[PDB]
């Protein structure tokens, strides 16, 4: 039987759950897939509100699991995994085994450089450049009897708003699409949405392929998928709690635990350098695990031919602290129920856990906030690391990993999302490394939470950095990083980040006894509940400072290249963001947004982001369980 939970906060969870699953509120599509946000005029990570992400699915799993904990009904949780496997994990039709089985573990992919500006793309493929060996593919095909990968593609066009359809039919929904392809300077506003399954039916003469990659011959028809490691790890994290809570009530989610374990087995592809180069010696091709940094990199991707049989898989050289998940690693390496079927699954995750906690500590600033990360591929072309640059196992420190527009580590959210996982690990194991990290971090953030007299509040929103950490010496440990500093540029009231912050503080407080963390966590939850509720959950008015890019952001297109989006929009040099997404002009909020830009004002919105709403719900649940009195 489950332990008693605080009545007050349990009801707040059940209330939020009802608002989120309420058909009338519109958080889900008719197929049961959750949208990024109710509102459609949305550009921040995905560039359309009703486009979904693997991140949303993982939050959908977390939400339903907590629901199982209070209702004894886990059918919703099992349903979230069904929808996921059905719509976000490419099926046999989407990633044909005929092509995947032609994969060569000794030659995973063909090298192609990365550029610091979108106008340098397409990037030319170079077969002369070295590529290391894939050591885990044999383990996976052996344990699962297939060459297909079991991981979630990160972004989905739920209602086929772009018109690409399923496998080029132009009419089916949902639709597998991708956006980012051209380096650190390609913001959400500078992409060219493209289909994952490219049969050359849309876009240019060869689909969208020659916009990003330049080969010696004709681009072949091909499919490609990209994973968001932090999302798959969160799915494992959520499934673990669902399992625990189910067993406390004599119920079972056995089937879901299996899917999660398999997903976690495949997630190991994020442990490797993009083109499998040795960690700390990027000029050499790896011979196996000497190419594994054992951290959750920005992604891993795979693709293959549609008309001909061949395929490739790549990891990532860039590592951001915000993507790490020490808890998921603890689960997959120590819990017998989540032991991956592959020969080295559990042991690799054991190595990942230790490597991740070292990564966090190495990046902890003098104040307590965690710095960006590191890369094994300087400038994305395996260039010489500038002298004086600090390193972590041979990898150079990077302030804003992967993206610089805006800097990937200028958003406060990465702080709470990632530290919340450390807090869960600390709560469950009392691990000393986690404690040392949370004591300092929690003292920093507790001094940055501002409560106003009228009930509202503010927390860090945008942050900046100065300096770099001292080179990591495993046997030396944390030096204190006196020259690494964080600066809070501005504060705000982001309800998603505030909820995640509450979650983190609650787990930490429950284990450490730190009253300051507990009372701040409760004050946040109470403030949000009392002052920001609406019939759809919670919200607040926020400014959309980048929305002017809707009209003045030019999209780069290679000289001589012309194509059409499914709806007819012409793709050519000179086009702006809106020019290749003309349907946005039919959005209910379009006139209001444009009116504000004309009046020289900053547009404002009252948004209901799915992950934010779920974050608030879960935060209430966690508190009700850890502080039953
Ligand atoms: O870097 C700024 C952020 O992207 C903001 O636009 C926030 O959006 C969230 O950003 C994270 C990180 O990229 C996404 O994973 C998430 O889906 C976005 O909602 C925005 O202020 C809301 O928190
Ligand atoms: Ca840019």
């Amino acid at each position: 039987a489950s332990s008693p939970a605080n009545k007050v906060y349990q009801d707040r969870f059940e209330s939020m759950y009802s608002k989120i699953k309420d058909p009338a509120n519109g958080y889900f599509s008719e197929q049961g897939i959750p949208y990024h946000s109710i509102e459609t005029l949305m550009v921040e990570a995905p560039d359309y509100g009703h486009v979904t992400t693997s991140e949303a699915m993982s939050y959908y799993m977390w939400l339903e699991a907590m629901h199982g904990r209070f209702s004894g009904d886990f059918t919703g949780f099992d349903k979230s995994w069904s929808v996921t496997e059905q719509y976000l994990i490419p099926t046999e039709k989407d990633q044909p085994n005929t092509s995947m089985s032609r994969y060569d573990a000794n030659k995973p992919a063909t090298y192609a450089p990365e550029f610091q500006d979108p106008s340098k793309y397409p990037s030319p493929l170079d077969t002369s450049q070295p590529v290391g060996r894939d050591p885990i593919n044999s383990q996976l095909t052996s344990a699962y009897g297939t060459s297909m990968l079991y991981g979630m593609h990160w972004i989905l066009d739920v209602d086929n708003w772009y018109g690409f359809g399923a496998r080029a039919d132009g009419t089916s929904k949902p639709s597998y699409i991708n956006t980012f392809q051209r380096g650190e300077q390609e913001s959400t506003w500078e992409t060219i949405p493209q289909p994952c399954w490219d049969e050359h039916k849309f876009g240019g003469q060869y689909g969208f392929l020659d916009l990003f990659t330049k080969d010696t011959g004709t681009p072949a028809k091909q499919f490609k998928y990209t994973n968001a490691p932090d999302a798959d790890a969160r799915a494992v994290q959520a499934t673990y709690w669902a399992d625990q809570w189910a067993k406390e009530q004599g119920k079972s989610v056995s089937t879901s635990v299996g899917k999660a374990t398999k997903m976690g087995d495949y997630l190991r592809y994020s442990f490797f350098d993009k083109y499998f180069r040795k960690i700390g010696q990027p000029s050499q091709a790896g011979t196996g695990y000497d190419a594994a940094h054992y951290l959750l990199s920005w992604y891993y991707a795979w693709g293959g031919g549609i008309d001909s049989t061949w395929s490739w898989i790549i990891g990532s050289s860039h590592n951001h602290f915000g993507y790490q998940n020490p808890f998921a690693a603890w689960v997959l390496s120590t819990d017998a129920n989540f032991k991956p079927k592959s020969s080295n699954g559990a042991s690799d995750w054991a190595k990942s856990l230790d490597r991740q906690l070292e990564f966090y500590q190495w990046l902890q600033s003098a104040e307590g906030a965690i710095a960006g990360g590191a890369t094994n591929s300087w400038n994305g072309r395996y260039e010489a690391v500038p002298s004086g640059t600090s390193t972590f196992y041979g990898m150079g420190y990077v302030e804003n990993p992967v993206y610089a527009d805006p800097g990937s580590n200028t958003w406060f959210g990465m702080q709470v999302w990632s530290m919340q996982r450390v807090a869960e690990l600390y709560y469950k194991t009392g691990d000393a490394r986690a404690k040392k990290l949370l004591d300092k971090w929690a003292k920093w953030i507790n001094g940055e939470i501002k409560f106003n007299a009228d009930g509202t509040f503010q927390i860090p929103s945008t942050i900046d950095w100065e300096g770099q950490p001292d080179t990591w010496n495993p046997t030396q440990g944390y030096t204190g990083n006196a020259n690494l500093h964080v600066k809070v540029v501005n504060y705000g009231t982001d309800l998603g980040c505030a909820s995640s912050l509450a979650n983190t503080l609650t787990y930490y407080a429950a284990k450490s006894g730190d009253e300051t963390s507990r009372q701040n966590a409760q004050k946040l939850l109470d403030a949000m509940w009392n002052n920001y509720s609406d019939s759809k959950g919670i919200s607040t008015v926020e400014q959309r400072g980048d929305y002017h890019r809707f009209l003045d952001q030019e999209v780069f297109v290679p000289a001589g290249w012309t194509g059409k989006m499914p709806n007819g929009d012409v793709i050519k040099s000179g086009v702006k963001f809106i020019d290749i997404r003309s349907k946005y002009k039919q959005d209910p909020e379009w006139q209001t947004m444009v009116a504000a830009l004309q009046a020289g004002q900053v547009p404002t919105q009252r948004l209901h982001r799915f992950w934010a709403q779920s974050e608030f719900a879960v935060a209430n649940g966690v508190y009700a369980i850890l502080f039953p009195d």
